[PDB]
């Protein structure tokens, strides 16, 4: 089997991206945040505080004679964003772009944080990192992915995020029209539960490449690219008047610059982001100070290979024995 989804972004920043979800019998569709770096699927549910609901789509599991209760567990999850939620959980038919999946843990909210509140677009998450990382107890729940693995045609699924504009999540074959060149694959460690990888270096804008190993993971539910502070100072460098702003929470920088490129490496191969896709626009309404898409990583602990990464891409999460990913560009 396959699947294919078109994502899109939720705001004119690609602040995140939304892929619409079937769950339940009938069908409600709710538009979820697809995120390589963590394992629950979790929504909005009519078991969410009240209060804590503002425009999102709820899963309502009474109304699906499909779903069953899953006795006695619950979950409970934090972002590195430092966002939260938990609940508990129902078994129940899930599609994605066509591929179903039968007895898929879906994890109900009684409580979000006020970040997901306030985010009327994302009607919950849901997690295609390894199933290591899924926080339901007792009894430890897989992906959507992990679930639908066996069945696909190949167990791999791709990410082709769009700049501004909708992409494609694919489950179970690659597209070979949706990418230029060659894919290369490089190793995956799967020992935090993540996509994690070693990018071989990176260059700013026309400057030579640096030759160095940058440990990190590939997520699309992270918005920004986090890189080590030497990194990330020698991009901003090449910015007049950008700044590291403690008050704002990162580099700023004019909103009248012409940002740089910058290029990452995979393998012996390049991914070029364009310069635009760096620009995260005014720190609030009105401003001339610019909010910067690569971001230090020190204190986050990680490299994070984020939206601002993976858009320029498309990118291969290959789920063999032995995981591996794929980046293309396009």
């Amino acid at each position: 089997s396959t699947g294919s989804a078109t994502t899109t972004p939720i705001d004119s920043l690609d602040d995140a991206y939304i892929t619409p979800v079937q769950i339940g019998t009938p069908a409600q569709t709710l538009n979820l945040d697809f995120d390589t770096g963590s394992s629950d699927l979790w929504v909005f549910s009519s078991e969410t505080t009240a209060s804590e609901v503002d425009g999102q789509t709820i899963y309502t599991p009474s109304k699906s004679t499909t779903a069953k209760l899953l006795s006695g567990a619950t979950w409970s999850i934090s972002y590195g964003d430092g966002s939260s939620s938990s609940g508990d959980v129902y078994t129940d038919t899930v599609s994605v772009g066509g591929l179903t999946v039968t007895g898929q843990a879906v994890e109900s909210a009684k409580k979000v944080s006020s970040s997901f509140t306030e985010d009327s677009t994302i009607d919950g998450l849901l997690g295609l990192a390894f199933s290591t990382l899924n926080t339901v107890s007792p009894t430890q729940q897989k992906t959507f992915f992990d679930n639908a693995k066996a069945s696909l045609d190949s167990p791999v699924f791709t990410a082709d995020l769009g700049y501004h504009a909708p992409g494609t999540y694919n489950f179970g074959f690659i597209d070979t029209t949706a990418y230029t060149g060659s894919i290369t694959y490089t190793a995956v460690s799967t020992k935090q539960g993540f996509w994690e990888w070693t990018s071989t270096g990176y260059a700013v804008g026309s400057g030579t490449f640096k030759s160095t190993s940058i440990d990190g993971i590939a997520d699309t539910g992270t918005t920004l690219l986090y890189l080590p502070a030497t990194v990330v100072s020698a991009y901003w460098a090449q910015v007049s008047g950008a700044k590291s702003s403690s008050s704002v929470g990162g580099y700023v920088f004019p909103c009248s610059a012409t940002l740089p490129s910058f290029t990452f490496g995979v393998g012996s191969a390049r991914i070029v982001i364009p310069g635009d896709y760096i620009d995260f626009g005014p720190i609030s309404t009105g401003s001339s100070s610019c909010f910067g898409g690569i971001q230090s990583s020190a204190g986050i602990g990680i490299n994070i290979f984020g939206d601002v990464a993976l858009k320029a891409a498309f990118v291969v999460f290959n789920g063999a024995t032995t995981p591996t990913l794929g980046f293309a560009s396009k």
